[PDB]
């Protein structure tokens, strides 16, 4: 009888004011848009979409705006405070996981690193194939039998998707990959966050 | 397998000494009482008893002595601080919440205002109508697929009856409407918690 | 096909660096070992192995390393602070609660006391018997419909076995009486986190 319930460990694309723990991270959607996007509400996020008519509950959105998966962030600045790898332990007790990243890495120009999946070093953690793994690694540990889907975003760098891909499969979590998401500000519009919340469906469908 | 928790979000009713979130909430029940009443163990509470007795799991219990609905107090005095749409987004992660509240608006005076569903300002928040709307409107937002109950308290004012009725009407949420409460100092006796308790259950089974 | 949620409530036994809450609790069980021990890693864990191969979630492990379930510690020194009827209200919303302490009441020497089962002052609550009356009593009540159980630890001290037996016999708790658990350092090694583990899925069979 009792509903899955469902955490978010995202960035930009999964915040939105008020929705956020700890309430101290940073926020890219507000109610009175700050930057130039059409999305206004809570129920047009592609989480909230989803969590609702796929007859979920939300259990704790964990998302920052700007985060990276690793430790390196825009002009090579140190990321430890708000990294995926640092906030991964404050998700609830949930049901599923939903991981939505690697975006900022991509576009801050992270060091891609050389693939590790045991033995990481803070060193190590500041790239991101090793961030990548030490984040699946940890998760599937401090989440037993949770299911964790990573979702991909669309228009990143080919060596980002295909480290993405590999480390997932390494892990055997399953890696959504979103296409042709719409955006505006370089972020979903109320189109690409409904598109991102079909693209999970089909997926479920599927698996 | 899992059994559906509970979580309550309350006021004098709903509290009882080392069961409220967070910890610095106004109790109204102690274990060595200090308001006149007969009730002494949480074993005795509406809520205690109807999740205990239906197999249910408790989760947050989130009630606050005193609490109004809205952002006026007693003597016109500012709740932002302690208001059900100010503490509503910390009730844990529960199947099941209950809404136990606007006694104290109704005996605080609080300004009943007009009927509004959307653009809440800061001084409409402080009317009554306004904040019981912002309160099930973000309500339904913040914990989607949970089911949402309003208990209505018996022997209020009948603008506050039929307000509560109306908004919970336009937001699609159930309002129990407790009748005949036993009551000491204006709360629950243990004979009026255990009424509480089974007025839920036949509000469910029916 | 929500799983059920596990939450523990242990001393030094059911500890391991960075799956503490609240984080600022004691460990035993660190990544590379402190102590003289074989165990280094959560998935050797008693509590993690008995959660993840019997298709549970982790919900709280509230643990404190050296922690009484009474008031006194070790040379007679007021453990308030980090005792199990202090830490007993923070365990999240579980749907099971396993209780793995009185290891440190033994060693510890604390003063047994009286059976009490009800009017529990301050005083009373520095003595054992009345704090494990305490306890129980107060969390049926707090974790309503949750199930209980208890986790006896081997080689202690028979006033203690006895004590918890008819403690727990008092509030209906199944008291789980470990055997035979192998140690090193007073703790249980990978050897003794299997047996332990293995332990209470026979109990459960049985039960």
């Amino acid at each position: 009888q009792s509903l899955k319930s469902i955490s978010i460990l995202g960035d930009s694309y999964s915040t939105f004011e008020g929705y956020l723990q700890p309430d101290t991270n940073s926020i890219w959607y507000y109610v009175s848009p700050r930057q130039q996007t059409d999305v206004t509400s809570v129920k047009q996020t592609w989480w909230h979409k989803f969590i609702k008519e796929n007859n979920y509950r939300l259990c704790v959105n964990n998302s920052f705006s700007g985060a990276t998966i690793c430790n390196t962030g825009y002009n090579q600045a140190d990321y430890s405070d708000r990294s995926f790898i640092t906030r991964m332990d404050k998700l609830g007790c949930p049901d599923i996981i939903f991981i939505f990243g690697a975006t900022n890495d991509c576009w801050a120009g992270s060091p891609l690193g050389d693939y590790k999946y045991e033995g990481w070093t803070k060193e190590d953690l500041y790239t991101f194939r090793p961030a990548m793994a030490y984040l699946l690694d940890h998760m599937i540990d401090r989440y037993p039998n949770v299911e964790i889907y990573f979702l991909l975003n669309s228009g990143l760098k080919e060596e980002f998707n295909e480290s993405v891909r590999a480390i997932c499969n390494h892990y055997n979590i399953d890696c959504i990959e979103l296409h042709d998401i719409d955006k505006k500000s370089g972020h979903p519009s109320i189109k690409g966050m409904e598109q991102i919340s079909e693209q999970i469906k089909m997926f479920m469908r599927k698996t």
